[PDB]
């Protein structure tokens, strides 16, 4: 089953406004995690906009779970979509607020399962006011690796079955890093998975890669075969990164 799928979408953001995305077709099966790699700009972000309905494209299709979103229920659309947000914790509120600022009336219990596959719930419990710690600086001084993890458990909690982690706008600690890398494969586990990666390192294990240029997909495949395609711009990115 293919839970996402774009069909020859073009996209700009103003009536007279650039074309950012063209002619896109993808298609991503249930389970499957994909990595989305590019300069900045090329269209990665605006690709997991339109998979939200955040914008509607002028050519094209975007079917989501096999539904066409010009369709599909809204309030259905929000429910299988989680997203791991960049930055974006409150830092005015609590922990468990933070994790459920979706669903305000979800369990404790949701919560902490959400906390778990994150691998946050061992650092908020150690914490002297635990899950109703403030975030905030002075309120308690939570690190930039721990909010990311916070993030995690925000989009994991209502259980999307389908997961995208917005590309890093920051290094998180080596601890952090550590934690989210060892926890990953149980983050996505049931999950179809979008990972917007700064870094191609990063989903170099993903199911397969996509590669982005100016608005195209212009390669894509797993890893090993994209550094097999002789000039690939995958290499060449691949290269650049290299130490
Ligand atoms: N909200 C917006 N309004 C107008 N243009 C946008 C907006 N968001 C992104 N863009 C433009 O769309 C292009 C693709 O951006 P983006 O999808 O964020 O690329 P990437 O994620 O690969 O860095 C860029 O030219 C960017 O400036």
């Amino acid at each position: 089953h293919h839970d996402i799928t774009f069909r020859n979408i073009r996209f700009r953001y103003k009536p007279d406004s650039p074309v950012i995305l063209d002619n896109i077709n993808l298609s991503i099966k249930q389970g499957e995690v994909i990595g989305i790699v590019g300069r900045s700009g090329s269209g990665k972000s605006t690709l997991t906009k339109l998979i939200q309905r955040f914008y509607i494209p002028e050519n094209g299709q975007v079917l989501i779970d096999g539904h066409d979103l010009a369709l599909a229920d809204p309030n259905w659309l929000r429910r299988q979509v989680g997203v791991v947000l960049q930055d974006n914790v409150l830092l005015n509120r609590s922990i468990i607020d933070n994790i459920s600022l979706a669903n305000p009336g979800m369990s404790v219990e949701k919560v902490i399962y959400a906390a778990k596959l994150a691998g946050a719930h061992d650092f908020i419990s150690e914490l002297r006011e635990g899950y109703n710690t403030i975030v905030g600086e002075q309120g308690a001084g939570l690190s930039g690796g721990q909010r990311q993890r916070i993030a995690i458990a925000r989009a994991l909690v209502n259980n999307p079955k389908i997961l995208i982690f917005d590309e890093a706008t920051s290094a998180l600690d080596y601890e952090s890093e550590h934690v989210i890398m060892r926890n990953m494969h149980k983050i996505c586990k049931g999950r179809t998975v979008i990972i917007i990666a700064a870094r191609l390192s990063t989903v170099k294990n993903a199911d397969r890669i996509i590669v982005m240029e100016k608005g195209k997909i212009v390669e894509q495949g797993k890893h090993k075969e994209l550094l097999s395609e002789p000039e690939s711009l995958y290499s060449y990115l691949y290269q650049l990164q290299s130490d």
